[PDB]
């Protein structure tokens, strides 16, 4: 009954998978874990099994992890470029079949799940750039016959562990930088997206092995809290990736301070989105449409709040109705698919649970709000008007398809609109006001880490930093100088001569 | 009684000091916290009163300063620059009283004392070249018609908390810079060095009253643990820079965690001097004198353990005895002075059971180990041999001037030495060899944050960023980019086009 | 006679000017050339007289220059940085007197004196901070167990030749920064300001002396077009760093290409203003009045035309008429002076010669176009329109203040007609509208080195590089990273190992 | 069967689309009405095939064509212009062996150094997809309220590149992966006599360009000689002239570029030099002098031209060098494992006996080669000359031959006079293990060079920084650091987003 069994499905096998699976690498295939068997949301059918990491497992493959490192940091960062130039040439070659699993195991629709993959490639390219770039200041030193210098070194063993929105692209910005900067990786993935965990350390793993690297350097242990548990109190994961929820993710920020580790917290959003009067509505009803409903709104960026000037209010939720009632469903890898399912059964739930709440609360369902008839885990679209900016429903993290749409007047209120919620990843406001964007842009203005201007929320390029404040919990990855989160910083004097002057002139003599 | 209305103490008034002091100011100065009484160490008469912060002064202050910042992030950086360039000139006016101040409240020589109040203006400086340069690159967009900037902001209200032994700096470092930021500040400093805070922040006070500025852009709130813990579970206090012990800064890194704020913290160090065979002698002891017996043992970048390579091992232990025994010692405020007294007779009582201690672990006193017969807290700076390199009292974090001395042969396991302690701020080898050097510099070399080569461990510059790895907590004050701890990374793409291009290329 | 003999200017003294002045300075003052009288442009009274430098006394002055050099290039930056410090407080503690004399002996209007004195403190405190700041990236060599690094050094010596209408700020630019960058500068002026050139002069050399460093660290010798020339052909002139007209600066180019040394040219510009529709007429028309006739139209970065589309044109014009009609002539350091004289007789005549063909061109004077009947060299800000873009007038650049104004309808040929010109300095758009700033700003957009939206051609902060493109000279000066043209790069490989890889893996063996 | 490219053992040629005749003019065409040129095989002086060069005329329409490409490649996002160099290097390395091989074959350097070359061409273009993610500007704080200050980058638009015999394929390789991304279109001129690997390149990149449908004229080849590097030097189209080629016509290159304001980036001769002192490791010392010495035949702009040995080691390190002379293997360069080859040129060899004639009737002595070789081809043999003085005249007279004159020196302070005292300033080397020393090296008063190692050859650099020298080197940087802004124009832009205007400096006007 397993799909990889069926003859539609024998495109699993390049990735090279089977009917059961190893999830755990470290130079060799092993698992000594509880097998897991993940399932397609569209059907709920079951796709394949995967053996997961044993406390002996993770304990074995961290050591390996580390002797690896001895190797790997004494190769040189261009040579190590290389290396991870290489994988971007191994994820191209499979963007097609690796994008038609993420949307076979985890749900998203194929030109997203192909378009994930593609973020993996993009991230490679700029770290094969990183690294012949990689590095600190020479600095003048006040002292005659010094250098003051800042040297970067890797920090060790990385830590990741990922959530099931983003299978691929998230564990691809943290390994592709990581390792440029010297660093092995151990990866623990959403136990729900194993296979797609298991088919890119697959890819990485033959490369590795094809340069006489040992496979460790990047290094797979599937499997749940118990796992991340682990990772966050271990001394020996020296910097902890964590992307996830807020609640999961404040106590392993806890758990790492208080060994004096290295965190790395990509936690949740409530973003929003502002269409001022002067918006171009052409702009912001695809803009909306895409941050709400791409994914099935199971982004950390996906938009669920939507501020609209009292002028053009019921002029841009009609046309957003009219829109969301244009998507095309069906499945994932299906063509000209515009909208899949929800990952899973227990979501589908939260979203009737927060449905019928946002109803209590005073809401208004203009569009949606029901379960469809059919096999998965598909949902309608939702939009919701009538509410209060401060309603009980709307401040949920609720990692369901369903928008808040909120009626604003002056710029001040609801630039504090947008600032009031404890998260604080992604931001956009449509206008053309030149002083507004300004203002937006400034100390006085959006107080998150992504802050946008007449496009989405959502979809970010990997050439700036990636991450939010507040409670998304303060992390950087992908672009711009957050490989510096990955490296160890020290500032290094050095006395050339046969003198030994003191800083800020002081004589002790 | 107090030595504030001694005749001879009279050039305190030139800080604003009186009999009684404020120590809390917020734009207005005020204080209904216990009034405490700081001692000078050198000779355990009082200088002076502070009137402390209490809870509800802490609270009103906060507040003030967050409606500051209102203001104070609406002025251009530059102009903000201009604003720390004349609390520069300002010390720079009042160095040597305040530099001697400095001596007579924490006790360290006034060669230090003066040498710290540099490093505040040196800070300032860099703070102001800095108010024309912050921000972040304009990047190039895969997207026709988008634009994609790195933006910097404030992040609002930074509290600093500092310790005793670096009264006046560690607070420069962070005021400077966040100044220039766009951060409004709010200090609480040391009690046993609350009269220092208050002459800095009466320095600080005039320059913003003179520029038409609310004071609370540099707030002071005098107290002691209970104001330190409601800083670090206050909401309202964007960034925490925590300078202090690491037990106490590991919990304030806890607090500050638990409700998703900002923390920098700067704690302890356990910091080694390395001196191989192919060392200048000349450089090695005179460097290993100043890291060890500066500001009688007590900064956390003090040399505290010194590896020497065998075959120069009893030569160099010579040497240093030799110059341990023309260490002169006095009144911190006498300028012939190189070596004063301890912070408190705690530090004392600790000195004596390290020192007691380390003979019980099979250690060698071969200069100094015992209290000085003379008034305040003055103790024989001590050198110790014979102990392993892992002898448990060498791993204790004693604020006291012990300098514990180790034989070793190789680099591998010296380098590996180095790195056994928990702290890991600063560390220095003495050597010739350029191998040695790249190693010691690179990724299997010195796991610091400070890694030195033919200087002490102690005495850094304000031009690179400072701090440390490990249990020293990981924050970076002054140079380099370490201005982007106090300021919030925006990424930001604008769309000036008509059209949607989407990232990665998908086609929705 | 002389105005520094009447109690009215005997606030002269205070910059320690006398009836005749020594004009060369290499740590002696000295000067064995012909004396020149300099005037005042406002009444055509002699001021004071200068001695300016020989040839023989510009040999002695190199020398010393490179002499006092070798102490200089030791001392490290940010000691470097404290002298310039110390010239910065020198100069604010003068700021009123010595913007007087730039008043008195250049023209321009108090304010404007004090705000170029300004411009030099302002560069000082930048340099102080630079001083700690300036140096290159330690970069990740391909190789194992080499460093890679980029340093930067001092070229040596740093000539630097000024025009008369900024007699102090370029100056203060080139001086501030070859300072803490480890060069000497060697400095000759207009010799139209050789008193300023001599009180700015007088206060560096007491802050050397205070400080017990040569004086040669920053030379004067005062001159004309021999010295200027001399500098020009000198092999031991390192940079040479000149700042005047377009004519002059291609053969300073030239010799300076011939004997492969270094330099920085700073020429004219012909710089546009351009108001689109939508554009907000209450910042055009003041920005326009600044732009124009600040300085009596004697900026490199003057506003010399106007584009203004069709359906402002008219309204624009009237406006600017009105403002041109208050403006305040007379005595340029009387406080309650908005418009001087023309710094020489020559240029009037020159104002003259541009009117007359602007009227043979086809032009309209609608408003001044008169030398005005006063003593010293008065002109009336004139403002012409009815020319073609093309106009052979207005493609010459004139050093008076002359507006000619031009209509357009369209953005892309108003964008080609900005950078149709020769010159490249400065341009300015006024508009509201989104999409055309980022076309102006873009590769399509002004040609310029300056390029700004809703304000004037000049008045540049400091943080930004200053300079232009084209026959402009494409020279930078002051902000960003401007410092790394007073500076020699080297990149530097250092093998700390007992093996030679080779770089590209290439086996010699 | 005269011409090798018709003799079956040479049929590889035709892998890189090479035939007995050979169009010289790529602009989106392939074309070619100039002379034709016939190149020939240095290493047996046979005819290889022929190459159909330039008119004018050819000339005039590549320009138009390429700056009318340019309206197209300038509007393409740098990050997707970078995805065409990526697509470059991948081209480039699948044809490495077979382009390297015509390398050793038309130009005459060993197989490795050959393969090396382009390998330094695929090292780049990896070097520039990572910058086309990070080319750009700060933003900097404006000292005003509402104003925004950035430093924006944009194409300066065409790029003239005229390449020299030695390196046909690397130096072209690093201005073009550079210039490419900064969007610019370039035209190439390379070495007549290097024609067909001129052709081969062009022909790998015009397949990239032409299978993403973009206009070939972006990458444009006029194969000619001086008359059309003189019309490229005259040229106003020509926004960025970058030459590589001698110093007499480098001069006259930076002269008639600067008559015209043009952009120039010159990379002209070296007469490097390497220092040994008593402290150094010999074992390095040696085979690096061998390398850097030796390779290509001495034909290097960054060949060791003078090698200072202290007088303690003098005699030693001459008679080890003398034996390792010795050991070199000599035959055809493609030929693997052949580590010497023959010159460039007939003319190269008559030059190789001057100057070994002259050096002996200067007082020198030949202690090792100083004869042609008795075989086909352009063969000499390597040689070292000791007895003669630092000043003496042929040893600063730059002949592209492997003779190597040899010093003697006895203080730091004389020899590092003598390192800086040649009138190039390319590339220098120290090797010693005095840290002091080498601080003073990398100082100030050390190397004025624009290449300055320690412990290595003054040969072989890798492409993380910046390729350059100073003097009369030319000024020039190509490559990496930031050498990409020569190839784009910067402009200071302050957009006010406010209503007010507020002057800088805080001018009341
Ligand atoms: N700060 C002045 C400098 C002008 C220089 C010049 O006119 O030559 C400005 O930006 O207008």
């Amino acid at each position: 009954t397993l799909l990889i069994n069926q003859p539609q499905y024998a495109w699993l096998k390049e990735l090279g998978l089977r009917e059961e699976n190893e999830g755990v690498y470290n130079g060799s295939w092993g698992g000594r874990g509880e097998v897991i068997t993940t399932y397609c949301p569209a059907n709920n059918e079951p796709i394949a099994r995967v053996r997961q990491a044993s406390v002996a497992d993770y304990e074995e493959t961290v050591k390996k992890a580390r002797e690896a490192w001895k190797i790997w940091a004494d190769i040189p960062a261009p040579k190590r470029g290389e290396i991870v130039r290489q994988i971007g040439d191994a994820l191209r070659e499979k963007i097609q079949v690796l994008g038609s699993l993420v949307s076979l195991e985890m749900g998203k629709i194929l030109v997203e799940g192909v378009g994930e993959v593609q973020e993996y490639v993009d991230i490679c390219d700029y770290a094969v750039g990183l690294s012949r770039m990689i590095g600190g200041p020479i600095l003048p030193s006040e002292r005659s016959g010094h250098a003051l210098i800042e040297q970067w070194n890797p920090v060790g063993l990385v830590g990741i562990i990922t959530a099931f929105n983003f299978p691929v692209a998230v564990y691809g910005w943290n390994n592709a930088i990581a390792m440029i900067c010297g660093n092995v990786c151990l990866w623990k993935g959403a136990p729900t997206t194993s296979l797609i965990s298991v088919a890119v350390t697959k890819i990485i793993a033959k490369v590795l092995e094809d340069n006489k690297l040992p496979g460790a350097i990047c290094s797979l242990t599937c499997g749940g809290a118990d796992i991340g548990t682990a990772m966050a109190k271990d001394e020996r994961v020296n910097l902890l990736s964590f992307t996830g929820s807020t609640q999961v993710g404040k106590q392993v920020g806890l758990m790492v301070q208080e060994r004096f580790g290295r965190s790395l917290l990509e936690l949740g959003g409530n973003n929003a989105i502002i269409a001022f009067e002067d918006a171009d509505l052409s702009l912001v009803v695809p803009s909306a449409l895409f941050a709400a409903v791409g994914t099935a709104g199971q982004r950390c960026t996906t938009a669920r709040r939507l501020f609209i000037h009292e002028s053009i209010h019921d002029e841009v939720v009609n046309r957003l109705k009219k829109a969301y009632a244009q998507i095309r469903v069906g499945n994932p890898w299906d063509p000209n698919v515009l909208y899949g399912p929800l990952h899973t059964k227990q979501a589908v739930s939260m979203f009737l649970g927060a449905v019928e709440e946002a109803k209590k609360e005073g809401g208004t369902v203009v569009y949606g709000g029901k379960v469809m008839d059919r096999p998965g885990n598909y949902v309608e679209p939702t939009i919701v008007t009538g509410l209060g900016h401060d309603a009980s429903i709307a401040h949920t993290e609720t990692f369901a398809p369903i928008l808040y749409v909120f009626k604003f007047k002056n710029e001040e209120e609801v630039f504090a609109w947008n600032n009031e919620v404890k998260q604080g990843l992604s931001s956009s406001i449509f206008t053309k006001d030149l002083g507004r964007i300004f203002r937006w842009l400034g100390p006085k203005g959006s107080d998150c880490g992504i802050v946008n201007v007449n496009i989405p929320t959502s979809g970010a390029e990997i050439g700036g930093a990636f991450g939010g404040e507040k409670h998304t919990g303060g992390g950087r990855e992908s672009g711009s100088d957050a490989w510096k989160q990955y490296m160890r910083r020290s500032t290094c004097t050095i006395n050339y001569s046969k003198d030994l002057p003191l800083a800020q002139g002081i004589k002790f003599q």
